């Protein structure tokens, strides 16, 4: 995250890293055995590590729960990224707390103008390298359709919204991939892709949850 806030410890408890040895992306918890993350962070032998702060530190409120299934959209195409979700479930059930929680899918879609919640590990940096330890935040608005539209001709797809700032300084980025964008206590988006980061007239790309939340319900339902 460019241009964030220190979120301050298990303040958003929703957040999960994906730990294949080392942090390599984010994800969101949306119920005791489940994990919502991006289809690009797919690979095999993750550990899911919920009540993280500090991701170099044991600080007392981790879980980590090792994966049994991971479950790519079907969809899912890696050139466009379009339907860039995927659903990871966990050989045990988290015990879910105060610093530990789900996130409520959305029973709608968020409109432009929303205020949102973006967090993750990533890149602090829009040129050059500086990963935080601890989490980062960032409060950032959805941008309309046709902005997003603007900014990225041809590689907008109705499965996809920008959210942040046309001007820049404020964004995911690299390692943020796959984590939570929350908009009224609900989650909206997942970290997709971009330009870079932070760029000017380049915002993050985010898959759009709630054209998903069928999809998500019947697989957590067979599986
Ligand atoms: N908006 C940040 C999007 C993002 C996701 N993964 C990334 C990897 C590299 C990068 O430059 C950017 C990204
Ligand atoms: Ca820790």
């Amino acid at each position: 995250i460019v241009g964030g806030y220190t979120c301050g410890a298990n303040t958003v408890p929703y957040q999960v890293s994906l730990n294949s040895g080392y942090h390599f992306c984010g994800g969101s918890l949306i119920n005791s055995q489940w994990v919502v993350s991006a289809a690009h962070c797919y690979k095999s032998g993750i550990q899911v590590r919920l009540g993280e702060d500090n991701i170099n530190v044991v600080e007392g409120n981790e879980q980590f729960i090792s994966a049994s299934k991971s479950i790519v959209h079907p969809s899912y195409n890696s050139n466009t990224l379009n339907n860039d979700i995927m659903l990871i479930k966990l050989k045990s059930a988290a015990s879910l707390n105060s610093r530990v929680a789900s996130i409520s899918l959305p029973t709608s879609c968020a409109s432009a103008g929303t205020q949102c919640l973006i967090s993750g590990w990533g890149n602090t940096k829009s040129s050059g390298t500086s990963y935080p330890d601890v989490l980062k935040c960032l409060k950032a608005p959805i941008l309309s359709d046709s902005s997003c539209k603007s900014a990225y001709p041809g590689q907008i797809t109705s499965n996809m919204f920008c959210a942040g700032y046309l001007e820049g300084g404020k964004d995911s980025c690299q390692g943020d991939s796959g984590g939570p964008v929350v908009c009224s206590g609900k989650l909206q988006g997942i970290v997709s892709w971009g330009s870079g980061c932070a760029q000017k007239n380049k915002p993050g790309v985010y898959t759009k949850v709630c054209n998903y939340v069928s999809w998500i319900k019947q697989t957590i339902a067979s599986n």
